[PDB]
């Protein structure tokens, strides 16, 4: 659509805790703007640091991917696991489908073809949780979409029976939000890093304000 363009230009933030004046002045103590090759460079360069993604200037643009932060405090059995992973798809597909379709005037067959066909899954190397992003790679919306959807999400996260749609962390859908960037450390006290998955390998796959959409990109917004 001629009235949606895309997002290339990946703003990170290096530390927990920015000053909002840091990130409008674009202090490079504290940020950074990006293309894919350079994060991913400078990741390699700095191997200790903490990077959080954001949007540079949401007031401007806010067309962002499907994005959710579990927090599972506990250890799931492989099969557990695997089990719950297939149904959290089918239940949070489900939900923001009907919510898109109710609210945003979306296509319902088209979220859930979309949500489905394509995701990228993190794992976090602490082995006493089950923690992961999942980002759907091919289902955009703007960041005030998904902060309507919040309490739908949490209500969801309230429901269910599956422990990983139970650890939903809705939190995170505030202006301003951030989303540590897969391979990067939290906090200089702590050595666990989130680790891509397969199929998933180039770090465009992992972040949520990265936009190049095509004829399978499915965008829906507020009505
Ligand atoms: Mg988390
Ligand atoms: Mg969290």
């Amino acid at each position: 659509d001629a009235a949606i363009r895309g997002n290339d230009v990946i703003f990170v933030l290096k530390t927990i805790g920015v000053p909002s004046a840091c990130r409008q002045n674009e202090d490079p103590r504290f940020v950074e703007a990006f293309k894919c090759d350079e994060l991913e460079r400078y990741i390699e360069n700095n191997p200790e640091c903490t990077l959080f993604e954001s949007l540079r200037d949401e007031e401007a643009y806010s067309i962002v991917r499907i994005f959710m932060d579990v927090d599972l405090d506990a250890c799931l059995d492989e099969i557990d696991y695997l089990t719950a992973i297939q149904d959290f798809i089918i239940e949070v597909s489900n939900c923001v489908a009907r919510f898109a379709f109710t609210e945003c005037g979306a296509i319902h067959e088209n979220v859930i073809k979309s949500m489905r066909s394509n995701f990228s899954l993190t794992k976090s190397t602490n082995r006493d949780k089950t923690s992961f992003h999942i980002i759907f790679l091919d289902t955009y919306t703007t960041m005030d979409t998904l902060i309507a959807m919040k309490r739908t999400l949490l209500e969801l996260s309230r429901s269910s029976e599956n422990p990983l749609t139970r650890s939903i962390d809705t939190a995170v859908y505030r202006r301003k939000t951030t989303l540590r960037v897969v391979g990067t450390r939290k906090n200089p006290n702590c050595d666990t890093i989130h680790v891509m998955q397969p199929p998933h390998d180039n770090i465009e796959d992992y972040l949520f304000t990265y936009v190049d959409m095509n004829n399978n990109s499915y965008y829906f917004s507020l009505q």
